[PDB]
């Protein structure tokens, strides 16, 4: 069940966001300072699901504040895409982490499978709030929450994609991590960066 029992019958995102603070559908809500709801209004005609808040995020209590979240800012400004159109979240909510002595911060531990199952509940209350045209998924977590453990960002990046499993049959378009695009060589980071403006654009067009 995971999170279904913790979830309230309401599309408020107030409501929705306060009540994940009290979620304990799985075990990440210990560890984790709090709860990292989606930020942005039902007025939004495009969705984007990341993989889990961060260490700037789970403190700051909002989506994508830290570098990978600049690095986001601004590919979303060369595909001229208004955050006021924009609800941005994360298949999980809590950030599942751990500590390497001697370094700048907490590091993010990827989310299990079952993890992102006993969350999914709340990024569905989300998208039954916001009833987004198209549905931004930024890497394999994201993308797997909604299209299968099996699919692979790598073969499908940048399709217009639709599923009959998915409420409101919101376009869906997966596309690479913004975190991705900080590590590699530069001339391979720029390909990448274009990459994902090319995915923004995309779905601003759907
Ligand atoms: O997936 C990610 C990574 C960093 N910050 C977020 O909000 N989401
Ligand atoms: S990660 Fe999601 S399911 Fe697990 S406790 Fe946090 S809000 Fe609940």
């Amino acid at each position: 069940a995971g999170a279904q029992d913790f979830v309230p019958h309401t599309a408020d995102l107030a409501e929705l966001a306060a009540a994940a603070g009290e979620c304990r559908g799985c075990g990440l809500y210990r560890d984790a300072t709090q709860a990292v709801f989606g930020a942005g209004g039902r007025s939004a005609r495009i969705m984007m699901i990341g993989e889990q808040p961060g260490d700037k995020e789970d403190l700051a209590g909002l989506p994508f504040v830290g570098p990978a979240g600049r690095l986001l800012d601004r590919a979303l400004e060369a595909a001229d895409i208004d955050r006021d159109a924009l609800y941005v979240t994360n298949a999980v909510k809590h950030f599942k982490f751990t500590r390497a002595a001697g370094g700048k911060r907490r590091i993010a531990k990827t989310p299990s499978r079952t993890e992102v199952v006993a969350c999914r509940p709340w990024l569905i209350a989300e998208m039954t709030s916001v009833e987004p045209d198209v549905v931004v998924l930024l890497g394999a977590t994201a993308a797997k929450a909604l299209l299968g453990n099996d699919f692979r960002v790598t073969q499908h990046r940048g399709e217009v994609l639709h599923v009959d499993d998915v409420p409101g049959d919101p376009a869906l378009v997966a596309t690479v991590h913004p975190s991705s695009l900080l590590r590699g060589p530069k001339e391979e980071r720029e390909s990448a960066f274009a990459g994902l403006v090319d995915d923004l654009r995309v779905a601003a067009d759907v």
